[PDB]
């Protein structure tokens, strides 16, 4: 019918202004703590807390702690850090095996940026470094889990 | 006719995407200061302001103080309280019948959450105590609306 | 076809129900710190930078630095001023030409809002002043650029 070709028309511009409206909400909900990579989303809570902590944030959140499977989305997390001035724990640790850290999901990591001469499982007092911080710079540093620093979840 | 079927189409993959981009935006608007319960939406400004401030606060943002019907609305409230660390203001009091209180549209609680001996209108130098703070245990104390406290809004 | 005429239906529901969910996700997202206004978007990052830093903060955003083109736009960016009691720069410079302030994009201002006895030029131990700043009452006035104040983004 016509009327209906009225009605399919109607919901084009409907839809054409909510995918405006919308592309312009993202942007002001990501400034200033959030950034875009892919279809992923990291945003930061501002605040510190222990790795394990985070962990139950992020999850709580509907999302998880940051995996950065590449140059892009590891460079995206280094803008936040810097934002905050604070370090932050990435997703993914060694605790299962020594040496060798992997995804919350058990696979190992695609990529990294460690700095230099780590990982080393030194931390003092601390005692073993099973977890990964990311500094502004955007380079990586295994560091003791209970140690506080910069929330980031990833949605 | 043919054509039009294709845009119909069209439109449902839109939609679609558009769906599932917003769930996303949701979660990460959400976190941290966010809780979604229902077709209710909490959130805190992160400041702490009076009652009556409180009250133009929320109305100016297009909401209003919160007003937790149930045990879900109470608990995510309780979780927003504590990760400010700081008691909110409910969107309660008993100023027009002292000892009654009421919503802001003029009903009484169909939910309470009163701690131990609450509520006794004892607040010192404050006078009365018309007004209703939420603590981090999730538990309600009655309050000189006249202290700063949590502001909460409920969209 | 009969058919096609149900989905179509179906898609205006769930059209409906986005707008609804989007109406509420906008109030959500700009309290405490965004302000709609028409089309345009204020929104504050809560942090203090030099005016170019803000200015690289906010393209970098995508989005612009605040050009208030009315009393209502001005008011908005008043209000977000006053709830961080902190002064921001605007978008506008005198840069190019001495006591003739322009938008980003090289046209003059279709709106003002100077204090008394502004601009004037007199920055002390700063120097030159070709920046604007807002204070919380709205009034207009230039201050260095190399000063830091309250970042304000457009979108
Ligand atoms: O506090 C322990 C940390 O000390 C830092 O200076 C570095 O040496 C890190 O490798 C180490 O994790
Ligand atoms: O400051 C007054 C408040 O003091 C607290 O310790 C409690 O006793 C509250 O009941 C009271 O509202
Ligand atoms: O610090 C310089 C500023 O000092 C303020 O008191 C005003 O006089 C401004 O006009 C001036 O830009
Ligand atoms: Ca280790
Ligand atoms: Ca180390
Ligand atoms: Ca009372
Ligand atoms: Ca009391
Ligand atoms: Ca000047
Ligand atoms: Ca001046």
């Amino acid at each position: 019918i016509t009327a209906l070709r009225q009605q399919v028309e109607t919901l084009q511009g409907q839809v054409q202004r909510l995918q405006k409206a919308f592309s312009q909400y993202k942007k002001v909900e990501l400034f200033p703590n959030g950034r875009g990579v892919g279809e992923k989303i990291f945003k930061t809570g501002g605040f510190e807390k222990t790795f394990q902590d985070a962990q139950q944030v992020c999850t709580q959140a509907g999302g998880q702690m940051a995996s950065p499977r590449s140059e892009t989305e590891n460079e995206a997390l280094s803008q936040l850090v810097t934002a905050q001035n604070k370090a932050a724990f990435l997703s993914m640790t060694d605790i299962k095996t020594e040496g060798q850290f992997t995804y919350p999901t058990g696979e190992p990591l695609v990529y990294a940026n460690w700095a230099p001469g780590e990982p080393n499982n030194n931390g003092g007092s601390s005692g073993a470094e099973n977890c990964v911080e990311i500094f502004p710079n955007g380079k990586w540093n295994d560091k003791a889990c209970g140690e506080l620093r910069l929330v980031i979840c990833e949605f």
